[PDB]
């Protein structure tokens, strides 16, 4: 269906008439007129918000995997991990042993969490300073969607096949935050990891 | 006294002279100018923020009278629930017996949470959709005061007598607000129920 | 260096060429370029974001001053308290023999809680709206630098020494304020004094 413009799809269905606000008029992706607190009135704000929503996103999707991933290679491939639930997947830095990576101790090895933090600190810090502003990859040209070196295989030369792809991603990346806040709820309740408690279920 | 215009009341009484920002001008119901975060400058999240008030305050009246309701017919009128206090009244549906209306099995006599959840998602779903957008009791032409169906009596005929009303109801429904909250951190804090801590103190 | 105009220091440091938004041109004090959610857009929001931020580091020096304060006496000058934990200096009132200034029955020795709640809220309820507007030390010519008995030194008589000093102290307030969300987190966390954290440390 359409995803632009005034006959696009709203987040209301046959009800969505009066819930749309006026500065909502479809030349973003994602936009189903959902803007009930008045949060985007400022379209300043609202571009704000549009480079948090996609950045969360992103981090979502990425979350998503990595938080099924080992917990799935344990349950069914064999492969054994120190601690193969994604929230205690942290505190295996502090086990004897280390995290061992694949449960391999020739892979990382690692013993020690300040190191980890301290390169963390130094690589992102430098990675997210990259994003907002220059870097070795190519300048900020766009805040969100740089694509001549992070898009190397050339998905969005054609500007119709863009757009929709900018809809598939933000779509992929609203469900990925939603399966994330319910991995977070699901943790604090019950205690379980989700392919547990989909096994369970 | 008055409650609209320039010479109204104000949050801060005689030292409200440099409290009341210049947007907030007493052209709505319940301006007392008390906008010290500045989140209503902005006219459009203004008017979403006045509606999100509206309705939470007219939530927050049923609320506080359905929570006293059913603890203080418990108490005196010798009805008997089987958990009358209104944060453990969620609870009987997992007790044997199920959900009694006045404890009275021939009465509502509910077992299934699911499908309480289920029915109570449809028909919300379906009233807040007509209530954003037309229906089959009127359509929206006021977000907050469609008095046509919803204001059967005709006390919204006099313009006058409108605006005092619509005082009347912002100042009731903040003060059930306030209730609320107060009945949450009670809650929260001793564990018994509003009615019981009026009794014990 | 420069902290006012286009030439200013920035949140990001050599990568912050992006990183500041249209708005933050360097009019006031502390603008690093730091408002990557968008809440100051509106410029009558940034005002009141100015005041909060100001009132809350005021607030936070404060804090920290009083904070460490009664723990330091007691850790090395000897003077005996009855709770000199700032997190546990609330519940001395509820001990038999009240809150002794210093640990002097002589001095304040408070006993009512309820005398201290409701001379501070009648107390402290002046003051804010002499602060607000008017009050008997002057009347309110600035939101935030009423410098007439709040000056009477005379150290912001010279411009150039006044935004100087505006400069160092909303610096000085944010590092209080980023050491008070330290000590809330640290006494959450471990249930240990500032002072004794840092003795173990
Ligand atoms: C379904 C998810 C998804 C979709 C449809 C898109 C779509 C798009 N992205 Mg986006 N992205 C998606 C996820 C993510 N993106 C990014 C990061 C970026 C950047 C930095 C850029 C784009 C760009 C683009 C565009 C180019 C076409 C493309 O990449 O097709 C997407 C193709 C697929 C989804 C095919 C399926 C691939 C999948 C099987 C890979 C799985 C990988 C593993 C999980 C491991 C990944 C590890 C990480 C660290 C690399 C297009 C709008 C570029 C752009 O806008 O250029 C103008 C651009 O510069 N994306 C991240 C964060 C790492 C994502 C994951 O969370
Ligand atoms: C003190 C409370 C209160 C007051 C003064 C008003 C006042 C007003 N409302 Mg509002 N409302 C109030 C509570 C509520 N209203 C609504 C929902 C609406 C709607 C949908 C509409 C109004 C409208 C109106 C206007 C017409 C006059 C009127 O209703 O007089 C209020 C009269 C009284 C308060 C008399 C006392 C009645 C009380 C004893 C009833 C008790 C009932 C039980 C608690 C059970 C209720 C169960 C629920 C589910 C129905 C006026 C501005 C109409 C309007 O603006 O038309 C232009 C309109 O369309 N109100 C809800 C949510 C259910 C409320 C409760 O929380
Ligand atoms: C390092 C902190 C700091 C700095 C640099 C400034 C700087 C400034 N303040 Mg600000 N303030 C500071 C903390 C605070 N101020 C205020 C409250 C005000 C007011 C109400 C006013 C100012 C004004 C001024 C200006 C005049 C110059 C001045 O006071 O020099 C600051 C000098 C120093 C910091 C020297 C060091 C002093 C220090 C050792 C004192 C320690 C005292 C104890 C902790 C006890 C304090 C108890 C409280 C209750 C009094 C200037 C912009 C005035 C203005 O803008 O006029 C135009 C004005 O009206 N400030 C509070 C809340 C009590 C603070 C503490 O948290
Ligand atoms: C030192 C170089 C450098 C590195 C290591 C990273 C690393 C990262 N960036 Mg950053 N960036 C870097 C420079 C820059 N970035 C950006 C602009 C962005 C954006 C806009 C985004 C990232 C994102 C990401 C993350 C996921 C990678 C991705 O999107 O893969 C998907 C793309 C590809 C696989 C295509 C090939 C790109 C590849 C060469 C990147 C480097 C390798 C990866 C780090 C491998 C993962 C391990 C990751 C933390 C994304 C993020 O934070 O997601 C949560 C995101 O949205 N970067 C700019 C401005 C043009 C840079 C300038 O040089
Ligand atoms: C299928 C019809 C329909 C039903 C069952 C409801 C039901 C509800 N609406 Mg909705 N509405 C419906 C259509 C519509 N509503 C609205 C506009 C509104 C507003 C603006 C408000 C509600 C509110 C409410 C709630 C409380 C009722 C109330 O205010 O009583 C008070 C009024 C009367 C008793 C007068 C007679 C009205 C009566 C016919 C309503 C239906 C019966 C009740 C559901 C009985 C309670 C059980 C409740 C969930 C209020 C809410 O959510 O409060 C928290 C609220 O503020 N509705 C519109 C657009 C004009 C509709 C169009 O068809
Ligand atoms: C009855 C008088 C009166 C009193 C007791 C206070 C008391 C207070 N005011 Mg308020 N004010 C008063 C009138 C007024 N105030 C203000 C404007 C402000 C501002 C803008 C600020 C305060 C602040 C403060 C606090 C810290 C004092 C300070 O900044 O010291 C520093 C200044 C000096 C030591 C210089 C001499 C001033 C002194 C006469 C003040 C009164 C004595 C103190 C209360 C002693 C502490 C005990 C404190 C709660 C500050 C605050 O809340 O910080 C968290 C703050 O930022 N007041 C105005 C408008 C011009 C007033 C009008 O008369
Ligand atoms: C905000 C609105 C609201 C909500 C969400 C609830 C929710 C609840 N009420 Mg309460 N109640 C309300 C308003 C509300 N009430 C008001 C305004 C009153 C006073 C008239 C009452 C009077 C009342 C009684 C007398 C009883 C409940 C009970 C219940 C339970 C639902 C039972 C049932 O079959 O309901 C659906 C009802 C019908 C279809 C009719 C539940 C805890 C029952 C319970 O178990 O309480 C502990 C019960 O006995 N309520
Ligand atoms: C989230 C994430 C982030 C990674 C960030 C990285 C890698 C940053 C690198 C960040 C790398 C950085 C900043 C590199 C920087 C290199 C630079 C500046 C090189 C250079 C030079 C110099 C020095 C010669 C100097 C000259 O003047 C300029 C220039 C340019 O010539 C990784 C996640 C996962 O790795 C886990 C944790 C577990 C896995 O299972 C899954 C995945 C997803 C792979
Ligand atoms: C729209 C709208 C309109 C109205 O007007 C107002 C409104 C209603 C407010 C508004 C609506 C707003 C809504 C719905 C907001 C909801 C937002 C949500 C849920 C966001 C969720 C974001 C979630 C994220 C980034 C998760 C990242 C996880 C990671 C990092 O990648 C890891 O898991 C990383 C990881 C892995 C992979 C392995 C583990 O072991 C260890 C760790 C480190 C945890
Ligand atoms: C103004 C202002 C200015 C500044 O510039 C910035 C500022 C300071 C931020 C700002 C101030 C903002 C302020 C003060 C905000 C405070 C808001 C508050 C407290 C809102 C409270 C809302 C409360 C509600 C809806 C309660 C509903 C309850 C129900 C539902 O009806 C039931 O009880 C239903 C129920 C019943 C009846 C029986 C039970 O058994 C079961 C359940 C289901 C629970
Ligand atoms: C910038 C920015 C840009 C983006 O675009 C968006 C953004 C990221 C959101 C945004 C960033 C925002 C940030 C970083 C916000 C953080 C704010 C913080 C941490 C504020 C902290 C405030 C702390 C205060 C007032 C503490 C007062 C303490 C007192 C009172 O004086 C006592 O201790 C009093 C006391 C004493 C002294 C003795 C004890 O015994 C008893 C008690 C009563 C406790």
């Amino acid at each position: 269906i359409e995803f632009y413009g005034p006959d696009r799809a709203l987040w209301l269905g046959p009800y969505s008439e009066g819930a749309v606000p006026s500065y909502l008029t479809g030349e973003f992706p994602g936009d189903y007129g959902w803007d009930s607190a008045g949060l985007s009135a400022d379209p300043e704000t609202f571009a704000a918000n549009r480079e948090l929503e996609l950045i969360h996103a992103r981090w979502a999707m990425l979350g998503v995997v990595g938080c099924l991933t080992p917990e799935a290679l344990e349950k069914y491939s064999g492969v054994e991990f120190g601690e193969a639930t994604w929230f205690k997947a942290g505190s295996q830095i502090f086990a004897e042993g280390g995290i061992d990576y694949l449960g391999n101790p020739s892979l990382v090895h690692a013993q020690s969490i300040l190191a980890i933090v301290w390169s963390q600190v130094v690589l992102m810090g430098l990675a997210e300073g990259y994003r907002v502003s220059g870097g070795p990859l190519g300048e900020a040209t766009d805040p969100l969607y740089p694509g001549e070196a992070f898009d190397p295989f050339g998905f969005a030369d054609d500007p119709e096949t863009f757009s929709e792809l900018k809809i598939k991603e933000i779509k992929n990346g609203r469900l990925a935050m939603f399966a994330m806040f319910g991995f977070f709820v699901q943790a604090l309740q019950t205690g379980k990891g989700p392919v547990e408690c989909w096994a369970s279920h």
